[PDB]
Formats: C-alpha cells, sequence, structure tokens
C-alpha cells in the first residue's frame, strides 16, 4: 500500500491517514508535497512487543523531494500510530491496523 506524505494541496497529512493492511504487506510512504516530512512510529501506540526503532526513520532524516520513499512491512497484528516529526504538532499522524 502507498501512503503519501503531504497532500497535493499542501495539507500536512498522511494520505491515507488510517488504513488496514495484512501482516507483512509492504507499506510504501511516498514523499509527495510540502516537505520536509518523515515517518516514525509512536512507541506508546503500537502493539506490545513492537520495537518502533526498527520501523521508523531516524528522526533527523527528512525527505525533502517528491518521490523519495520510506518502506516498511509490519508483521505484528494490532494498531500502530505513525507520525511525521516536523509536523506531529500540526496533526500529521496516522494509524495503520495490521491484520
Ligand atoms: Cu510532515
Amino acid at each position: 500500500v502507498d501512503v503519501l506524505l503531504g497532500a497535493d494541496d499542501g495539507s500536512l497529512a498522511f494520505v491515507p491517514s488510517e488504513f488496514s493492511v495484512p501482516a507483512g504487506e509492504k507499506i510504501v510512504f511516498k514523499n509527495n508535497a510540502g516537505f520536509p516530512h518523515n515517518v516514525l512510529f509512536d512507541e506508546d501506540a503500537v502493539p506490545s512487543g513492537v520495537d518502533v526503532s526498527k520501523i521508523s526513520m531516524s528522526e533527523e532524516d527528512l525527505l525533502n523531494a517528491k518521490g523519495e520513499t520510506f518502506e516498511v512491512a509490519l508483521s505484528d497484528k494490532g494498531e500502530y500510530t505513525f507520525y511525521c516529526s516536523p509536523h506531529q504538532g500540526a496533526g500529521m499522524v496516522g494509524k495503520v491496523i495490521v491484520n
């Protein structure tokens, strides 16, 4: 599944911001517009047992050009909250349900 970073209209959003994927499906976060963006998972809002450092970008790494990607496959079932570091305080966050 592809998830865009930034809406075409400049909105600070993941697109889609909530979605479900079967365990193991590769999620491709694709830098779209109004960057910089990046993608991290929230240690306080993932399934028990998940280590968010293995599935997040480094906080200092920013995608600054359209078409860059960050790709991850989530294997543990449950809810995961991801966020963009620059824009987390502007509501650029989302939720994937791995089933
Ligand atoms: Cu962002």
